[PDB]
């Protein structure tokens, strides 16, 4: 036969796979527009009916993200210097940190920035109204692909942390509780249990108060998170998960006790020995209006504070004792009013079975107040608007609402609003909520705070810096005072008053706080974990050091290196006075290795850059002042010298003197032939490392270790001639030979003068991981036990480990410090410290380090796992999708009554069930694993298989399986889903293009296996 | 000396932002909060109730705009699908996954020749097509977070780059020359009306070879409603006269003046002068009107959208007419009738034209909205008002002028039927009312002239929806006139699909058939002439592209399928001798770790443990015979190996030759030796054992053949010097790096074989070794001038290419591309090398780098206005200083009116070539003069980075990479967060190789004083 053609059935498998065109097709307009309708994946256009929403509390957030998108966008932020979106959060965020943390995987440390600011920081991730706050101010805004989706990542981070099950711990700084002075058992009382108290009661915990008691009127806490936020935006064990943080602390909640004239008073907080008190108990009532005075529920009417409890009751697994059933809202429904409550109404209108949603406001579009977050959800749900319309009269016939009558509105010269009597609209509606706002009106609330001076809002008086009211050992924050629209703010507002508060105790005790503010941060037991490892005599704080190289182009960068945490540092290379070298510019450039993306996360650099331009009396002065200031940080003196035995044991030994712990030899000087084509690097032919080696072990006691280049055939040569030669250790390894390419006219970059001239230079970063990583591996099988100092793409503490694994001891850092700073040392620390934890904590020994296993999800939402919607080809677009929702919402109608709601879960922590790993029992771990290819098995073969519920269908697994594979792939020319037939190698090309992390796996094999060989 | 370790008071405050580590929580109180957000906000505030000033102000507002740097980063995120859906939505069925791939490949001429060989108004339609209900609302990605690829402005910015590039279309060059065609296609063909759908038939029956087309256009001015009616600040008016002159170029002729109309142009009076077919064309001529407003004039205040938007197109349109034409007048409050899209371009150019306020006022709800929502987008974020329910009813007219218009209200019944409530009136003050009802075919005089054919129930032409003839076989017709076109495209299809058919019609009245299948020709410029052949070793390629011995050619016919796919030549995956059998393992390729966790399109490396090709050499040799039987003009070179054994390597290479290829590459990676001689364990990293096996191949062969070197050896120059002297004649350049890619959290490997989860050493490809490959390359190049090689190693576009070529390499070798993609990426390199030749010869783009032009200075693609009072002011683009920006553009806007002058539009005309085109032997090694040793780089020439304020966006990342990497040398302005380079700059190149914007930081020679920094 024809070898060189595939058969029939092979050319039906490759239909739909690209061909080069040698003509403009031919498609009617007629033709197009009805198959347009196949494919549509967004909102049509033309569809002016809602889908049915009837008790379907499902995520409707757009900023809700998976761990690939998380990932994504989090690469994606600029990481900016003073950044300008923490300035526009309430909360002041470290967003630039948390965010880098999540790039680099590690959820944790990102977790724990979040809370250390805002101890609500997951319901705010979900809520907060970021286009008005954070986002708003995003430098990325000046972009065409826009500014960061700041909420979802944080909502990202603090979900992946709560699934974790680990508990926040008291500050670890404190004393013992023993040993508290007595100010601390002050009693201290909070009332109301919303984010205000919530985050406030935190803080005090956090600086040690021990008797803390938040007395909340409900039986369910979480204020408006709780009683009105829907659940399909705000789910309640969100709450519940923030509620249990703050209670690790030792704060008491007491339900069931109200602030009211008749109960709890400041008076009688006084007689019971409280020091002091904090007012958040929000805005309890509604904003009425007597147009509606006597209306039941029943005839049809609703306040939003009587509407949202009911819904959030009903919807809400757990807020109350009592299950409730979901308010009958038929027919048609009018919500009043244009602010964020009465979307919320709308929306939550149609989860009660609604036909009709209208928004009726007294003001125009461009007066509405509601973030467009919040519009746009209503919108997409068809909800209809009107605007310029003010309620005159509700039509009452038959014991129930059947119309509103209206007037319309409209705006004059001034600008002042007027009201047209002629100009009538009579609107039928079954139903209507007032959505008006909210205020505090109840006399006995009031007179309970006497005697504390309100203002003409009729809302207590504080000082807005301290939060103070009239009555010195009284605070308020929150919805109460006025100020605070959102979630965040009303953290901000406990936040503030809890250094008052605290100031104002300690002063009633006799004592006096620092005139500098200082909350403490979050805290949990994996911040107590201990990454310190001892390699080469050597004592280091944690395993992570900036390598020889730009960051440390000066000693006082150093300096700040060791304020920032940094475990070690290496000198940048110095020579004696005779070898003074002056660099050239321009010297360092941007990898080419990721294509054209240009900012943070650049993949490769390259440099020309020479030895230190510093001479050799600045940086032995400079190691002694460093060694005397910071005793515990680790220096090293990386010098260099040409192949000659005095110069390199007079340098070792002046830099030994200056109190360097030890030094590095950088090999990359010139030697003299070249000789047998052996490179013209000393660092290159091991009888002269071995040499440069013996003098400096003959000229100092200290440790020393070679710098190796990875530009040698077999690089255990070389590591072996330094270990002959007396050296304690080898870094593995230098920058990689490279050439970063050209322009289009031929001229390189860097390019150096006028004549334009390059040379060859040293490439680094993530680009060289792959050569680095089998240069540790295979010095550390070769020489075991011997210390490898890692270098070569580390840029994060997952990163960091895998060097540890394969036999390093500690990490040096470059180019990832160069697409940063310094401060990601304090992400890399944390890091480690969550990934050595975790392998204590059964529970999670299916997730892969800080990732959780991934589950079926589209756009980061979790598939619904019905009956009726799997195994029945189904995919996500055109009319396949509109039978999903079809499916769905007959599900949710089917949930209405199939009814449970009592078997939540008691929240409690994982705890270690194994001793917590230290350095040095994960180092080298995995050589276990390294071998020769005889050693790897060819029976055990696998298979890809295809999570059709996971797949975005863009057939990339098949176009790589017909042009670089097996062909083993169908594609369905109708549903784009693609099925792995038994023609399938395990080849693994396909899984490794595929856009949806684990939506393709390698399983192993079960039907016969046979190489295919073309001839027998 | 003093601290040398610590920064200066001078340096300490450089560094006042520099990110640092934080030790407690950060105290801002609320209001503090409040009163900061306002001086970084970026985005509109939902508190602004009013538009800022737009009056004269035609610039562009469209959202989807993109400059070179932001339309890599997006066409860098598209998934590049099989059977895309987004082409299948899109109605000229554009081949968008092959135009976005060029985009990512720098390739911005073949994406425009693909974008207008479907659509001859491809730039027009990328900026004004409603992709949400078209193309976009088909993309996969919006089942991703980070949502749907933006595919108009994605054609927008390859359709730009390709007009400035002044190159003119050409004659179809498959046709015979003019002489010879056939007397059919000289017939005279009549379009009527010089509109999309009739410039789209008249440029498409162009190509197909007709000599004599003429289009009849009514008014003076051409282009449709893309002239008269789109606004400028949408669709600048010189695009659409490039896209005429493009049509010119195939020799169309336009005729205005003349109008089909009774006493004018009939089908009698085109019958009558020998006219064999005949296009309509003329749109929707006619206002739908309203009998409310039957005698009200513009002097009143009274427009339709078919008086006014021709008014406005005619003032702000350079071009269009010779009547330098006033804007009008349109000042107090603006009443626009409806609300299809014509509405919302009413409305914003009512602001255009000083309208104080505006009104859209419509008789249906909002959800019945049909207008697409990027085009009410534009109208809500310019604060125009939304007024609906709203049927209008009398016209007010007071003092001559149109002084109020009252309506009454609209509802829907149970029926879904539309009544009006005569109580319920509104009353709304208006000086200026603009119906934007639709528009019809009116004219009795124009039906006239088309009779006799057949008109439907609308009063338009009736046509076969698949021919777009109407009742009279001779007369087609297409576009708004047919009634189904809603849009630019459809129509641009309309006369698409209607010039095949007229085709089929004149040749079958001149007695000749047609091909059953359309075959409409491709677009085609003097780039697609250009001669990208090479000759190398005795051998000639018919370009320089080929597929690498990998997967790609795992079986022969997939070779079969790339020459099919326009391949210049192929290997062999590697194969040997029968005794030589081996068997894959899997897992075997997995995908790399090199630029993080980024998944699907463009992986930066891959690595593999894949073995030689497990098909025997018997079925390869008999591919070989079949493939060079099939296709003689291509090069196949058969890939093989052996161990080192002279009767082994004599005997395969002889069976290889013998079955007729073109060329051996010998696989220089099999074991020899235990291995770290200096040299190794492969026979490729030995200079002896590969001179010896060369020399056994030249005894046994004599067709050319090329030793396949690795790049993992410590001087590569040595075994190529060793192959050539043992008789090769060339060498590729290289195989993979051996890495290891990384490990799990665990610590087990990937790829991991077996239930023992092993693994080996593998090798990397793709662009993330490149600089190495390149290096490779480069060395050999130098050394052995004119030795042949053929490269590969990360090759991924024909800018890359040409880095090789440049480099000294003839050829170019693919793999991991392809594994990326699909083997159609061929015809995207060849128009891309194509197109970099021709560009060399083009005097006028000699400032351009290859096809990208010079970087203008820019703010989200949209070039900033150079005005004075705007530049060198500290006003960045946020906060208080963009409203005061705003400020002066509308008072300079406000300027250029009261001064009405200014209207030279440039005439159009392309660039010569002014030398001959380069050929590939032109380029070759052309770089290699750049290369020196670190001696020959100038020391003396020092540079200084430079930034651009305009093109900045604040990010501070220069700010903290020169302070934790650099020289502590940059202010960042804590106001403003400008960035300003001071004179302490060492031109390290490092802020530039960081910054996120193309060309914002500029490295310029440095004109002050320089010392070398020593610290001593
Ligand atoms: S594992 Fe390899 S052979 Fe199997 S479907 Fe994927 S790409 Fe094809
Ligand atoms: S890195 Fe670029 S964009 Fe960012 S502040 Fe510096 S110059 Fe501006």
């Amino acid at each position: 036969p024809v070898l060189s053609k595939d058969v029939a059935d092979i050319e039906s498998i490759l239909a739909l796979n690209p061909r080069t065109q040698s003509h403009a097709a031919l498609h009617s307009t007629l033709a197009k527009k009805l198959d347009k309708k196949h494919w549509k994946r967004n909102p049509d256009k033309n569809c002016f009916h809602c889908e049915k929403l009837e008790n379907n509390f499902d995520d409707i957030k757009h900023t809700t993200l998976g761990e690939r998108g998380a990932l994504r966008e989090a690469m994606r932020c600029l990481k900016c210097a003073d950044a300008p979106c923490q300035k526009s959060c309430p909360t002041h965020l470290d967003i630039k940190s948390f965010i880098t943390s999540i790039s680099n995987k590690n959820y944790y440390g990102a977790a724990k920035m979040i809370f250390s600011d805002n101890p609500l920081g997951l319901t705010c991730g979900m809520v907060c109204p970021t286009s008005d706050l954070c986002v708003g101010g995003c430098n990325l805004y000046a972009t065409e692909e826009g500014s960061i989706n700041i909420g979802g990542l944080q909502q990202f981070a603090s979900e992946v942390f709560k699934a974790m099950n680990i508990p926040q711990i008291r500050n670890p700084c404190l004393p013992s509780q023993e040993k508290m002075p007595e100010a601390y058992s002050a009693k201290i009382a909070l009332l109301g249990a919303g984010p205000a108290s919530i985050s406030c009661a935190s803080f005090l915990a956090r600086l040690g108060y021990s008797d803390i008691t938040i007395f909340e009127k409900q039986e369910y806490v979480g204020g408006l998170s709780t009683s009105e936020i829907p659940q399909f935006r705000l789910p309640y064990d969100v709450v519940n998960f923030e509620i249990e943080l703050m209670k690790d602390l030792g704060v008491k909640i007491i339900c069931g006790k109200s602030l009211s004239e008749n109960e709890i008073t400041l008076n009688t907080l006084k007689e019971e020995g409280y020091k002091a008190a904090f007012i958040g108990i929000g805005l309890p009532e509604p904003k009425t209006d007597d147009i509606f005075q006597g209306l039941t529920q029943d005839q049809g009417f609703y306040t939003s504070k009587d509407f949202l409890p009911l819904v959030a009751k009903s919807s809400k697994a757990g807020m109350c004792a009592c299950h409730s059933p979901l308010p009958s809202i038929r027919g048609a429904v009018i919500v009043l009013g244009a602010g964020d409550t009465a979307f919320d109404c709308a929306t939550s209108a149609l989860r009660c079975g609604a036909r009709r949603v209208f928004l009726v406001f007294r003001k125009g579009f461009v007066n509405i107040r509601a973030v467009p977050e919040e519009v746009e959800l209503a919108k997409e749900e068809k909800c209809e608007f009107l605007p310029f319309l003010s309620p005159r009269k509700v039509i009452v016939k038959g014991g129930r609402i059947v119309a509103v009558q209206f007037v319309r509105t409209e705006q004059d010269e001034t600008g002042k609003w007027n009201e047209d009597e002629d100009q009538i609209v009579h609107l039928k509606a079954d139903v209507v909520i007032s959505a008006f706002g909210s205020v505090l009106r109840d006399p006995k609330v009031k007179e309970a705070l006497s005697p504390i001076k309100f203002n003409r809002w009729d809302l207590p008086e504080v000082d807005p810096e301290t939060m103070q009211t009239s009555e010195p050992w009284v605070f308020a924050g929150g919805d109460i005072v006025g100020m605070a629209n959102t979630t965040v703010e009303s953290v901000n507002d406990g936040k503030q008053a809890s250094w008052y508060i605290h100031k104002y105790i300690q002063a009633q005790y006799g004592a006096s706080v620092s005139a500098k503010p200082e909350l403490p941060l979050f805290y949990t037991p994996v911040d107590l974990v201990d990454i310190s490892v001892e390699m080469a005599g050597l004592k280091f704080i944690n395993p992570f050091g900036l390598a020889s190289a730009a960051p440390t182009t000066s000693s006082s960068m150093i300096r700040r290196a060791f304020e920032a945490g940094w475990g070690f540092a290496l000198t940048k290379t110095f020579s004696l006075d005779k070898d003074i070298v002056t660099n050239v510019s321009p010297r360092i450039v941007r990898g080419t290795t990721s294509g054209p993306m240009y900012g943070p996360g650049q993949s490769s650099f390259l440099n020309i850059e020479l030895i230190s331009e510093k001479t050799a009396a600045y940086w032995c002065q400079s190691v002694t002042e460093l060694k005397a200031d910071f005793p515990d940080n680790i220096v090293i003196a990386s010098i260099m010298c040409s192949y000659n035995k005095n110069d390199w044991m007079e340098l070792s030994r002046k830099a030994e003197a200056s109190g360097a712990d030890a030094l590095e030899l950088n090999l990359s000087c010139p030697h003299g032939m070249g000789e047998r084509g052996m490179g013209l690097a000393c660092g290159q032919d091991p009888e002269l490392v071995r040499n440069i080696c013996r003098w400096v072990r003959q000229a100092v006691q200290i440790p020393f270790f070679a710098k190796l280049t990875p530009n040698v055939t077999d690089i255990v040569s070389i590591a072996r001639a330094a270990k002959e030669g007396g050296a304690d250790g080898v870094t593995a390894t230098n920058t990689v030979s490279g050439l970063m390419g050209l322009k289009a006219d031929g001229t390189p970059w860097p390019a150096v003068g006028a004549g334009k001239r390059t040379t060859y230079g040293g490439v680094s970063g993530t680009a060289i991981r792959p050569i680095a990583l089998r240069a540790v591996t295979t010095i550390a099988r070769a020489l075991p036990g011997f210390p490898i100092l890692a270098t070569g793409g580390i840029d994060s503490a997952e990163s960091g480990l895998q060097f540890l694994h394969s036999g390093a001891s500690v990490l040096q850092v470059c180019s990832a410090v160069q697409n940063q700073d310094f401060t990601v040392i304090q992400d890399y620390c944390t890091g480690l410290k969550a990934l050595l934890y975790l392998k204590s904590i059964e529970e999670l020994q299916g997730w892969d380090g800080q990732s959780p296993g991934t589950e079926s999800h589209q756009k980061g939402k979790p598939v619904p796992r019905i009956a009726e919607l799997m195994g029945k080809k189904l995919p996500n677009f055109g009319p396949y999708l509109e039978q999903r929702k079809k499916i769905i919402a007959e599900e949710k109608m089917r949930l209405k009554e199939q009814n449970a709601a009592f078997p939540p879960l008691e929240r409690k922590p994982f705890i270690p069930k194994k001793p917590i790993p230290a350095i040095k029992d994960v180092i080298g771990k995995a050589l276990q694993y390294l071998g020769t290819f005889g050693e790897l098995s060819n029976i055990e073969q696998v298979v890809a298989v295809i999570d059709e519920e996971m797949c975005i269908n863009c057939g990339k697994c098949y176009m790589t399986c017909n042009d670089s594979g097996y062909q083993a792939i169908q594609f369905d020319p109708e549903t784009h889903l693609p099925t792995v037939t038994d023609t399938c190698t395990g080849c693994t090309l396909c899984l490794s293009v595929c856009p949806i992390i684990d939506c393709i796996r390698m399983v192993s094999r079960t039907t016969p296996y046979e190489p295919k060989r073309g001839l027998p």
